[PDB]
């Protein structure tokens, strides 16, 4: 990668060079690769999509969809603005579900104001259908591809079909090597407004002059140079990523179950997931509205078993994303369910997918699995 | 200059991070230190642990930069602006009024250190500390500077430290928050990183932010923290270079007695006296306000700027801002007084006392 050559390129013509130089080639490389005509380098997703659900007019006590499969990262910026959020089951895509969505939309007394939804695992949602719901109900459709950049739904980018689409770069280790965000939208006005408040609503004047309050969301110039560095290698790297998923595919699609993505769509398979002792018919068991209260969820034996076992031998593992329907801090909130994502976290496994790897690497690890399971 | 070493390291593979705030910690004293991506991340985390709920009330400095404040905004808190003293901050007897005409007690005060100068320390403490008003010191630009050989940005319960400017676009960025106690910066660094239960999976009881600080980002903090004392010192040498060459015709207030402003910005008045101080003293619901700038000031801007010098007039005062239309604030003329007078100078380490003489000059024979 060139993110030392950049890096260094930043300190050595700073006193010289244009103002912000690598995050307007950021911006431009992400613009030119999703064919988003707006891009705004941010500090995070997570600071990508509150100033997203700003812009778009976002009020305290208004109400946002959202998925309950997820991060709470990307449901946080709700409760930035003291929104209410309502949270979605997910199908076999591991998205929000469709007839879900739609039973909530109508059932909801007050109108959501708009949703944000979670293309999770770098998986597509059923984009055709979602954009559809969301224009009929006059719904804000705010994507959070953070993990979905290099995701493609019939040869469109993910987080070009909403009105604003959020990208992030370093995965969600607590603490990481680089950082940072992209908000790309469709109205330039907006994302311009947006930048603004990125830089604490400056007015344009020689002294500095306040109609509005902003944030400290602007990008570096640094953090943006190893954004560009990123973006060069991108493709390269979903193409590693998915190869990656083939092959565990291929060692482990015996006892595994791996959920096949849309047909002409394209995951980026960021990370490689699984489903042990598994079956279609198992999903949707229910189909029901609740109140949140914190619950636990009890983890198929097989796969607190792996994880501990795969420890012993250093391979890292880790479970899925525990939906938000079922944690504290979301108590009393209004979500509906269908059961899937407390299955899939029940019975699925998230597998190591750096690209540095080698098909042995992805061999050696399926084959402590594989022992682990029997 | 270690960013490229320490970067390099970083590459070959949050060990800076933790180093970064360990060196804040090894120069300030404090006890605790959180890396962060930014000083208004360390101020709204410092606010929010402190207690401070929607229409609580933040006392605030109001000669300052609005990122100082705009967490209050977050929290939707209500703010109460003070002006300043000859220091260019808050001044002690417009604080105890505003405290005194308070409908309810005021649950923090978010004090700026401005242009790294000292507040009267012993006073503001003291005030606050008699009223239960937590204090949060805003050392943005103050990291360096001391009171009293104690380094500003300890006497709060929480401190807040930057470290990149204000371009609006900066090369590398962060900011820290230190505090005197350790649970209560810890549950800062808790919500710094989205609120994570200590589980193998991820549980929930309270929602977070992305504030902390990446290791990249850490190892600059790191390089920058190791040549800072060497920094204060050449900004003091510059400051006191322009009080040598503009001392005549430009004022140039004291640091307060036994303190140590870092003079990370050099700044000046022109045709100033102390009498002047102190002029307009009331209280607002606040609107905007344009002040015009003094003509020699608005003049000298013009003029090094087609020398390709850049200058910049002060801080514009959170009470003369539209965005804090309707809040309170209690006047006495000063933070206005300095806004029109007021010119900041270039204050590049890099700079020979040649070079500031050479600016100076141009500056002389603007104002002839």
């Amino acid at each position: 990668g060139n993110e030392l050559k950049y890096i260094e390129e930043v300190f050595k013509s700073n006193y010289i060079a244009p103002l912000g130089e690598f995050v307007n080639r950021f911006e431009q490389s992400v613009k030119d690769y999703s064919k988003s005509e707006n891009a705004l380098a941010l500090n995070s997703a997570t600071a990508a999509l509150h100033l997203a659900l700003r812009v778009a007019g976002v009020k305290q006590d208004d109400i946002v969809l959202a998925s309950s499969f997820t991060f709470i990262a990307s449901v946080a910026p709700i409760c930035y603005l003291k929104a209410k959020p309502v949270f979605i089951d997910c199908d076999e895509t591991y998205n929000i579900d469709v007839d879900l969505l739609k039973l909530a939309i109508k059932e909801c007394e007050k109108k959501p104001k708009a949703l944000i939804l979670t293309h999770l695992y770098g998986n597509a949602a059923k984009m055709d259908e979602i954009v559809e719901i969301c224009k009929e109900n006059d719904i804000v459709l705010i994507e959070d591809a953070a993990e979905a950049l290099g995701s493609f739904y019939k040869n469109k980018a993910l987080g070009t079909f909403g009105e604003f689409g959020v990208y992030s770069y370093n995965g969600n280790k607590i603490i990481t090597t680089s950082g940072g965000g992209m908000l790309i939208g469709k109205n330039k006005e907006k994302i311009e407004k947006a930048r603004f408040y990125s830089t604490q609503a400056r007015e344009n004047c020689l002294h500095y002059e306040h109609l509005d309050y902003g944030y400290n969301y602007r990008l570096s110039n640094v953090l943006g140079a190893i954004g560009v560095a990123q973006m060069e290698v991108l493709e390269q790297r979903v193409l590693k990523k998915r190869e990656i998923y083939e092959w565990y595919k291929e060692f482990l699609g015996e006892y595994f179950s791996f959920l096949d993505e849309l047909e002409n769509s394209r995951s980026n398979r960021w990370l490689s997931t699984a489903l042990i002792n598994f079956d279609k018919n198992e999903l949707n068991a229910c189909q029901k509205d609740i109140n949140i209260s914190q619950k636990n969820i009890t983890l198929h034996p097989k796969i607190s078993k792996l994880i501990e076992d795969l420890k012993n031998k250093q391979i890292e593992t880790r479970p899925l994303w525990k939906a938000m329907h079922t944690q504290e801090v979301f108590k009393g909130a209004k979500a509906y369910l269908n059961g899937n994502s407390e299955l899939f976290f029940q019975k699925g496994i998230c597998l190591p997918s750096g690209t540095a790897m080698s098909k042995d690497d992805v061999y050696e690890i399926s084959k402590l699995i594989l022992k682990s399971i029997k």
